[PDB]
């Protein structure tokens, strides 16, 4: 039939073809040769730092069909404002080498980002962001003011908010702005003597830069880690949290009264700010953004990962489970439990979260919006479904198409 | 153009140089990965009315007959040199070419070896080779079947088995066997839309009553099988019931389970794939290993599509089927693969559960990057249907790619 990839949900038994993959001006990492679409940080997308200003080229037209992407949001396409802004574009980066968004555009181009991201299952949503401009932004210090007002707008006590926080652009012949911290909430990771880890593994190296640059470190497992802003061409200024404005959710289980004695705990505040944002060449190399938990990145990953705090036997042993075989699922039974106290926990303190039932039923409602809208849907399967109960939710079920569109948010390297 | 490879748990990288080896493509470009589709467009296996261009068959089964000395050891040897001479020979003269006895019971070991959707491939080099290439009719194609069976099933103590009938040829039809597997229960569309028994099978239940099979009403009445000669209409066999082993479902600790009339069979038997060895093709080759608890549990009991007791079992289980942040769904789903262990355990039936199946399969991969380099791997198949993240092949990272012999999807004969 149609010349598009022919998309198929097995449950329903539907077809759809994904006629928006054609828009793609982006290559993955994937050939006829062999598929490499599981890899987590394939060296395609990788926004590698680039210093020497970019070929005003390559920009221009990144530029040129940005604008027309705007320019068709708001139904203008063709018209002498769309080209007026267009000439207006070139003609700045004919003399400066680059150029500036429009207010309203940078709020389109940031929706947009979020709606492209092929790994986010909470898209649903895009059409909601709160777009906090700080391209004024000039210090270390300030970018700490920002982050803190970001904090607190998208916490609402409880009742988050998706926002984002855009900082300066990348200036040629300048240093970026960077959070060197990868969320703007992360738990301590210390290396101990005998070689194992107190705190979150996963922040182990962060946690010894900010040692290294002058923080005194605690001794616990949820030690909220302070952030390490840089501005350009500055060293990194430190800056620690005001406890009241991170939100934190003890944990507890619903019918097992011993799970509050773990002592487990996580805050509510889910926020990326190692990321960069690309729209239309433009490259944002300080953008957090926030959005709220879907119950599993908590439950299943965070607490139950073996790289992770790696909880599932010491929960297991309290259910007197029989850990020293496969065959009794303990793994399973344990963590739905603790699944299940992350959902229990936060609809008690009234901190919004998401299980991944109704997560992932919301997404097949994106994708039939898109479907009509843009003629498909970007997604990774495998970031898509749930890490656990995966065939029990929709999108296990439904076929997906990944590709590359901008605006886009990317991953890039490491500042330091 | 070789692929680094990460597992994100241990910190530990290979690089994939076996992906070089592929000669065959997959449906995904640098435009788009289409990675996660069960089916391709169309990759899948055309007509044989007319027989294979010499240059294209000629090119994959000399690669073939070198795989297969070089297995050997015996490459370079006069006999891979003379054993190429005659296959060149054969096609040059007549358009084709057969297989031995060894080399193909070496293919289909390779075959199984090179399937990126299997996790149980440590079991690779431990396959029984039936060569039933000298069949000539449906009878002898359902004789050849239940000696498959009577020896895969062995009272409980699964072999793994594969049964090859007589390859495609360019002047007349294939040798098929209709269902997608040996065993498999009826699927009755009752009046109002419903279904009685397993959805998937709906349309083979039809073509066998079609066929003159008389029907019953249950969930689980297994059906008769529907085997077909070159160029000749299918035939209807019904399985002699004690070839049949089936396991009764029941709960370790819920003692209503059992009350619930669920059971499953012990053979997973595939016959509706294609095997390919060096450009040959087998149209009839089922095959058949133990199943992983998943498939049962999972899969074939909660599927909505499928048996879908996930809300039954729930209600039994008395939990607040209200909201899906109880996650009644995933606890009603651990006790039913909690209860398929433990029935086909208490039935002494082979079975294997997701975290040992994985294990090996991380294993295997270890065993196939010193190998031959690599291993093809499909992430979204390999990755189990519950507690993913709680399995090690999660955190692995895997290349897919086409290698040869293979086994392949293939057209429905009707
Ligand atoms: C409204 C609630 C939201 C929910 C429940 C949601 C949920 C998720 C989940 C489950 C992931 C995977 C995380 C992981 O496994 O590491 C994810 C990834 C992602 N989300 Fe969303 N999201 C939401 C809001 C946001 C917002 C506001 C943005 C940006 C404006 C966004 C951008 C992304 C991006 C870029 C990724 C992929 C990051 C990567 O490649 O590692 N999300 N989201
Ligand atoms: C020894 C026990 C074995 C186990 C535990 C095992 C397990 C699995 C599982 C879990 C699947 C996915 C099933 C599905 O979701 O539909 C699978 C697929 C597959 N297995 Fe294995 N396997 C085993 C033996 C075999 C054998 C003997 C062969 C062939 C000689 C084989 C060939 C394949 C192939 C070709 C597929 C993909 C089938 C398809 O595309 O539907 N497996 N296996
Ligand atoms: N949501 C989500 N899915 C994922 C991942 C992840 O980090 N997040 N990855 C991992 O953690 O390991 C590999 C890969 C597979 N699927
Ligand atoms: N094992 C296995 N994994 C799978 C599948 C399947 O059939 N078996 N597919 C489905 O059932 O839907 C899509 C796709 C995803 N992963
Ligand atoms: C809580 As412990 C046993
Ligand atoms: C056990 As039934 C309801
Ligand atoms: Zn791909």
């Amino acid at each position: 039939g149609p010349k598009f990839p022919r998309v198929k949900n097995w449950e329903l038994g539907s077809i759809t073809y994904d006629t928006l993959c054609a828009q793609s001006q982006q290559d993955g990492p994937c050939t006829p040769r062999r598929c490499l679409g599981s890899l987590v940080l394939p060296r395609k997308l990788q926004t590698r730092p680039s210093p020497g200003p970019p070929p005003a080229e390559q920009l221009l037209s990144q530029a040129r069909d940005f604008i027309n992407q705007y320019y068709s949001s708001i139904k203008r396409s063709g018209s002498q404002a769309h080209e007026e802004r267009l000439q207006e574009v070139e003609a700045e980066v004919a003399s400066t080498g680059t150029y500036h968004l429009r207010e309203s555009e940078l709020v389109f181009g940031a929706k947009q980002a979020w709606r492209n991201a092929p790994r986010c299952v909470g898209r649903i949503q895009w059409g909601k962001l709160q777009v906090f401009d700080a391209r004024d932004c000039s210090s270390a210090q300030e970018m700490f003011t920002y982050i803190c007002n970001h904090i607190k707008y998208a916490t609402n006590r409880g009742n988050l908010r998706s926002a984002i926080t855009v900082f300066p652009q990348r200036a040629p012949g300048r240093g970026d702005f960077r959070i060197w911290n990868s969320q703007l909430v992360r738990y301590a990771g210390y290396r101990q003597q005998d070689g194992s880890v107190r705190g979150d593994p996963a922040n182990v190296e962060i946690t010894e830069l900010c040692i290294q640059h002058g923080w005194t470190p605690g001794n616990g497992r949820f030690d909220v880690l302070p952030l390490l802003l840089q501005a350009p061409d500055e060293a990194p200024e430190l800056f620690v949290l005001p406890p009241e404005l991170v939100l934190e959710v003890p944990l507890e289980h619903p019918t097992l009264e011993w799970f509050a004695a773990l002592g487990l705990r996580w805050y509510a505040l889910p926020a990326v700010s190692n990321m960069l944002l690309e729209i239309g060449g433009l490259e944002f190399s300080a953008a957090p953004f926030s959005g709220w938990y879907m119950s599993t990145e908590i439950g299943t990953r965070n607490l139950c990962d073996p790289h992770r705090y790696n909880i599932l036997e010491d929960v297991a042993v309290c259910m007197d489970l029989d850990t020293r075989t496969t065959s009794s699922l303990w793994k399973d039974k344990a963590a739905v439990e603790i699944n299940l106290a992350v959902l229990h926990s936060f609809q008690l303190a009234k901190v919004t979260i998401v299980d991944h039932h109704a997560a992932t039923v919301s997404f097949m409602k994106h994708l039939d919006n898109e479907q009509k809208a843009r003629g498909g849907c970007p997604a990774d399967w495998a970031w898509i479904v749930p890490p656990i109960s995966g065939s029990l939710t929709p999108v296990f079920h439904q076929e997906m198409v990944n590709y590359i569109l901008s605006p886009a948010f990317r991953y890039q390297p490491d500042p330091w």
